[PDB]
């Protein structure tokens, strides 16, 4: 016992329906005992770009500026600016990373890719070498929560939309597993702006019931086949 | 000729690599006699975030903030943010869209999502019923050019990473065609970082070469097929 999660969380109305999800993790996850804490980026108008601005130390060439090398270089002198810290410190203290998000062009909102883009640097989240299976958030749980405009069946293999999972690589893929974390299977709350006010408290139900067994859950096997079929 | 395009850039270095392919295409697009407008999203100071600020008059429903619906609604009342109707008005005007930028998690870097996530809002860029082929920028070309850190080989089905095609969906599919784009085959520049001066040269090269037939070019069958298949 004694689990840790960070939600982090990119939707800018607290009535919304991403808002009522993240509500309900935290009163679930709280009620079980779990340690939470919540990064609401828009509230901390967290800032999405990768600048200069987030190294305050000597550059290692300050002629030529290369973002990944610079972070690279002050996560390890600890020159990086202190929003990015605080978030790393969330992080490192998780055992479960919640990413609670409205679906904006097949991907995250752009204060939640920012967070991404910023917070998961070279030195922290993964050396090279030290990713994938390897990466340094190894033995941690992150699970996508994410709901859509478009239905179920618009995200099927024969819509032109395609299937879900083919959006999630990126995200599971190309970020979480690249970091070493384990995937729980994603959240996917289809179309509430379509449901009837039923068929979205169904959805909050769902979401709160399965987090009272997600300490028992295997991750997904986070490959090409899982994605995409065969 | 009297062809007009729209570069879409996202480096914070103008001596970087990502600079370089930019400025060659300002050059080969100029001397070739079209019309020329770069958006260098880090020197605007781009904003990223999605949020209230980005509607200048009287909310749709000022006590539930439901961004999708709110710039729909201020689009058609001409009510955005200027920053916002400013690369509109780019957009509206350009024949063909060219993204340069590095990858960042098998995506655009954040301040480029941002310029995705709030220039491309319903009624603009897309509506019901006007979408994929018959989104509301059909007619419009739209080509990535993006670099990686990651080699052609660690982008392959097999790879590491898998096919270079499968992050390509969120974006050529799920923004680009979403939005009646035709996607003109992606340009990558895979590994600048590691590859000679020699291989640089000669990537930005093709890049330049590439240049002076793009009009001739058929655009891909921005499917599921091209994307995952054999
Ligand atoms: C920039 C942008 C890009 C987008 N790109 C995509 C895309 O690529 N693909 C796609 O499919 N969609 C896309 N969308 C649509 C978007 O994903 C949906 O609008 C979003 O997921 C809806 O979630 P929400 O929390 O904002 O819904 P809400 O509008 O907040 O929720 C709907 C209703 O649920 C109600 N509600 C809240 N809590 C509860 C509760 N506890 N019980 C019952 N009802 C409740 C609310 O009052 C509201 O009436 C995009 C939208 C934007 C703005
Ligand atoms: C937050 C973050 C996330 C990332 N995520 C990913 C990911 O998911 N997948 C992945 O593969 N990579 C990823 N990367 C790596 C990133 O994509 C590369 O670092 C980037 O593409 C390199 O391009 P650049 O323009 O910055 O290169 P630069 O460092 O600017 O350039 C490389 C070299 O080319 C030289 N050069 C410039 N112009 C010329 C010229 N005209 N001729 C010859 N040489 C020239 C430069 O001087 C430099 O020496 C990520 C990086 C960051 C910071
Ligand atoms: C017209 C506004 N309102 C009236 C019913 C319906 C709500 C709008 C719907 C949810 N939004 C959407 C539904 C489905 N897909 C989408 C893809 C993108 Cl990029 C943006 C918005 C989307
Ligand atoms: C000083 C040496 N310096 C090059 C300038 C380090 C370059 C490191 C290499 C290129 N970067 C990368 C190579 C491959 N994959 C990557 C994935 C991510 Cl998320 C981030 C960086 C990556
Ligand atoms: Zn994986
Ligand atoms: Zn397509």
């Amino acid at each position: 016992a004694g689990k840790k999660v960070l939600i982090v969380y990119a939707h800018q109305e607290p009535k919304s329906f991403n808002g009522s999800l993240k509500n309900v993790a935290v009163d679930e996850l709280s009620r079980q005992g779990c340690t939470v804490t919540v990064s609401d980026l828009y509230a901390m108008n967290f800032e999405p770009r990768a600048t200069d601005k987030d190294i305050t130390g000597t550059l290692s060439n300050p002629e030529v500026f290369n973002y990944g090398v610079e972070t690279h270089e002050a996560y390890k002198q600890r020159s990086l600016a202190s929003d990015i810290t605080d978030e790393q410190k969330k992080v490192r203290e998780a055992d479960l990373v919640i990413f609670q998000f409205p679906l904006y062009w097949f991907s995250v909102p752009a204060i939640l890719k920012g967070w991404m883009d910023r917070v998961l640097c070279q030195g922290f989240a993964f050396d090279i070498p030290g990713f994938y299976d390897s990466g340094l958030l190894q033995g941690k749980l992150a699970l996508l929560s994410v709901t859509t405009g478009g239905t179920a069946e618009m995200y099927t293999k024969t819509g032109v939309n395609g299937d879900s999972r083919y959006f999630l690589w990126p995200l599971q893929h190309g970020t979480l597993h690249f970091c070493g974390f384990k995937v729980l299977a994603p959240q996917i709350s289809f179309a509430p702006e379509i449901a009837s006010e039923e068929e979205r408290k169904g959805m909050v139900a769902a979401w709160s019931q399965r987090l009272q067994t997600i300490w028992k859950e295997e991750p997904i096997p986070c490959t090409a086949h899982w994605h995409f079929g065969q």
